């Protein structure tokens, strides 16, 4: 099992809401960089602040935040990325963009995230302060 | 002037060949880590490697390893992601694949560099021992 096994089964859970597995995979002091200027922008460090933060972004996104498709996924050291498009409709924004997920994967977990997105101002427009 | 102005300025500069641009704004201690298993995998410090290394991927490559498309450019904190498409044809390996380049910019400059392949067994051929 490698670290891009890691990553799909990660992908994969976030398109199925399978929280069991986010909350297993996600390392416990998991550092998750979340880009732009909008109210969850920043590094957020612990899966005490994470998960919250992601329950709060599925109830301001009204449940609609999705990685719409998953490209390909590429290893490079402990780092893996996704290249994907994400999709969703929140806050009068249609959101439908392409983006790039990062994860370093250690022992069997994602230690550490940075997403990137190719539209930030409509990203940060969705979110919304 | 920000980080995906520098990674165009990159980007641009790999692609028309301008080893005038890319050995000022890469940093003189840049980090380079190179994806795969062939005899320019791994990581790499200093232009005083990157720079003679990267001359010889040209020899190697007959000059036809490319960075045929760049699709977009995102950026996140100090990092800047490049999804792409790259080719080449040597080694007797015709190489087409996407790819991604994460670049770190710092003071207007390259100061780490991570690269990505969507097929790291035919780029490893390509590369060679
Ligand atoms: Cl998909
Ligand atoms: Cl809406
Ligand atoms: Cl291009
Ligand atoms: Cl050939």
């Amino acid at each position: 099992m490698n670290t891009i096994d890691i990553a799909k089964s990660y992908i994969t859970a976030i398109q199925t809401g399978d929280h069991a597995t986010l909350g297993s995979i996600i390392s416990p002091d998991v550092i998750w960089h979340q880009p732009g200027n909008h109210q969850f922008s920043g590094t957020h460090r612990g899966m005490a602040v994470v998960g919250p933060m992601l329950g709060k972004m599925m109830e301001v996104s009204n449940g609609t935040f999705a990685i719409s498709r998953a490209d390909d996924y590429m290893a490079s050291g402990d780092w893996v990325a996704i290249t994907l498009e994400f999709s969703g409709q929140a806050n009068g924004v249609t959101l439908k963009q392409a983006g790039v997920d990062l994860l370093r994967i250690e022992d069997g977990k994602i230690v550490e995230v940075r997403l990137f997105s190719a539209d930030q101002t409509q990203e940060d427009a969705f979110w919304g302060r």
